[PDB]
C-alpha cells in the first residue's frame, strides 16, 4: 500500500514512480493476458467439441463462443468501481483468482460428454467475468503514470491484453495434444492420426498461470489514493473480439477441411499488434483522419470477404483467412484509435470545460479512467453481437451473409457518420 504518490515530480518520477508503474505494468499485463485466455476460450473449445462425446448444434457453438461477452459487458460496469473500493493490489487478486472456477470446472464439463448445454452456458457465463477484467486494469494503470505517460502506458496495458486472446489460441489448440494432466486422470479421445486429444488441456494449463499472477498480484503489485462517442468503439473493437470468438466456428463451417486453431491465432496477433501502434500512428500521424481510413477498409473487407466463399467465388480458404487478416488489422488500430481520442476528449472536456468554467487535473484523470467504464463496457457488446449473427445467420438460413451484410451495412453507415463530424 502506498501513501506518498507524486508520480509527477520528474525526480519522484525519474528517482521512483518511474520503477514502482514499470513493476506494477509488468504485473497488470499478465493478470490480464491471461484474463483475455481465459475469456475467449469458447473460440477453439466450441469448435472441438463434438470430435468428441458432444453433437452441439452449430447454432448453440456459436452461442457459446458469444456468451462470455453478455456476461463480460454488464460485468465491465461495476468493475471500474472495483480498484477504487478496493485498491490495485487487492483487487487484481481476486479478480484474477475469481478466474480459476471457470476454467476448473470447463476443462470438468468437457471431460464429461453426458454433460448438457446449459452447464457450458453458466460456464460461458462464468468465462465473460474474465472479460471486466479491462475496466479495472485499465482504469488502475491510470493512476501510475503522468498524464504524460499515461498515453503509453494505457496503450501497453491496451494492447497486451488483447495479445491474450491470440496468445491461447495458439497454443491451447496445441496442448489439447500432450498428455500434460493424465497424471491426474485428464482422460481424451485418440484421434485418426494417431495422438490424444485431451481436450481439458485447453481449460487446465491456464489455471497454474493464473495462481501464479494472482500470486505476483498478491506481490509487486501496490496501491495509491456523448454517449455516441462509445457507438465508435463498439464499432473498432467488437468487431476485434467478435471476429476473435465466432471465427474459427465461422471457418469450420465454410472450409470444414481446413485445421483452423492451426491459423486462427494470427488473427488476433495481428490485431493486437494493431491496437497498440494504432495510437501512436493516431498522434504522431493525424487521429480522426485514421479513424475513417480506417472504418473506410472495414466497410472494404466487410464487402470484399463476399467474394471468398462455396458458391460465390470458388471457395478459396486461403482468400477467407487472407480477408480476415485485413479485418483484424484494422478492427485493431481502430479500438487503439478511438480509444486515445476518447482518452483526450475526455482529457480536455473535464479539465477544459470544467476548470475554465469553474484539481481539474485530478477530477478527469480519475474520470477520464472513469469514462472508460462506460465505453469499454458498450465496446464489448460486439463479441456478443457478432458470433450471434453468425450462429443465427447459419440457423434461420444455412449461411452467412444475413450477417456479413448487417456488418457490412455497419462499416458504412460508420464511414458515414464520422464523416458528418468531419
Amino acid at each position: 500500500l502506498l501513501r506518498d504518490w507524486k508520480p509527477e515530480n520528474p525526480a519522484f518520477w525519474e528517482n521512483k514512480g518511474k520503477h514502482i508503474a514499470r513493476r506494477n505494468l509488468w504485473i497488470s499485463v499478465s493478470c490480464l493476458l491471461l484474463a483475455f485466455c481465459v475469456w475467449m476460450l469458447f473460440s477453439a473449445v466450441t469448435v472441438n467439441l463434438n470430435k468428441i462425446g458432444f453433437n452441439f448444434t452449430t447454432d448453440q457453438l456459436f452461442l457459446l463462443t458469444a456468451l462470455p461477452s453478455v456476461s463480460g459487458a454488464l460485468l465491465r460496469v461495476p468493475y471500474s468501481f472495483m480498484v477504487p473500493i478496493f485498491g490495485g493490489r487487492r483487487w487484481t487478486v481476486f479478480s484474477t483468482a475469481i478466474l480459476i472456477i471457470p476454467c476448473v470446472w470447463l476443462g470438468i464439463a468437457v471431460q464429461n460428454p453426458n454433460t448438457p448445454f446449459g452447464i457450458f452456458i453458466v460456464i460461458a457465463l462464468l468465462c465473460g467475468f474474465a472479460g471486466a477484467n479491462f475496466a479495472s486494469s485499465m482504469g488502475n494503470i491510470s493512476f501510475f503514470f503522468p498524464k504524460a505517460k499515461q498515453g503509453s502506458a494505457l496503450g501497453i496495458n491496451g494492447g497486451l491484453g488483447n495479445l491474450g486472446v491470440s496468445v491461447m489460441q495458439l497454443v491451447a489448440p496445441l496442448v489439447i495434444f500432450v498428455p500434460v494432466f493424465a497424471f491426474l486422470g485428464v482422460n481424451g479421445v485418440p484421434q485418426a492420426d494417431g495422438s490424444v486429444m485431451s481436450l481439458a488441456n485447453a481449460a487446465w494449463i491456464w489455471v497454474p498461470l493464473l495462481a501464479i499472477a494472482t500470486i505476483a498480484a498478491w506481490s509487486g503489485m501496490n496501491d495509491i489514493a456523448l454517449w455516441l462517442l462509445s457507438l465508435l468503439y463498439l464499432a473498432t473493437f467488437g468487431s476485434f473480439i467478435g471476429f476473435s470468438a465466432g471465427f474459427a466456428m465461422l471457418a469450420k463451417t465454410q472450409f470444414p477441411d481446413v485445421n483452423i486453431l492451426r491459423l486462427a491465432f494470427f488473427g488476433p496477433f495481428i490485431g493486437a499488434i494493431a491496437r497498440s501502434v494504432g495510437g501512436a500512428i493516431s498522434d504522431k500521424f493525424g487521429g480522426v483522419r485514421v479513424t475513417l481510413i480506417n472504418f473506410i477498409f472495414m466497410a472494404i473487407f466487410s464487402a470484399l470477404l463476399f467474394l471468398t466463399l462455396p458458391g460465390t467465388g470458388s471457395g478459396n480458404f486461403i482468400a477467407f483467412y487472407a480477408v480476415f487478416m485485413g479485418l483484424f488489422l484494422t478492427a485493431g488500430l481502430g479500438s487503439g484509435s478511438t480509444f486515445q481520442m476518447i482518452a483526450v476528449i475526455f482529457r480536455q472536456i473535464t479539465i477544459y470545460r470544467v476548470k475554465m468554467k469553474g484539481q481539474a487535473h485530478k477530477e478527469a484523470v480519475t474520470e477520464t479512467a472513469a469514462a472508460l467504464g462506460f465505453i469499454s463496457a458498450i465496446g464489448a457488446v460486439g463479441g456478443f453481437f457478432i458470433p450471434q449473427a453468425f450462429g443465427m445467420s447459419l440457423n434461420m438460413t444455412g449461411s452467412p451473409v444475413g450477417a456479413m451484410k448487417v456488418f457490412l451495412i455497419f462499416y458504412i453507415v460508420c464511414v458515414l457518420l464520422t464523416w458528418l463530424v468531419y
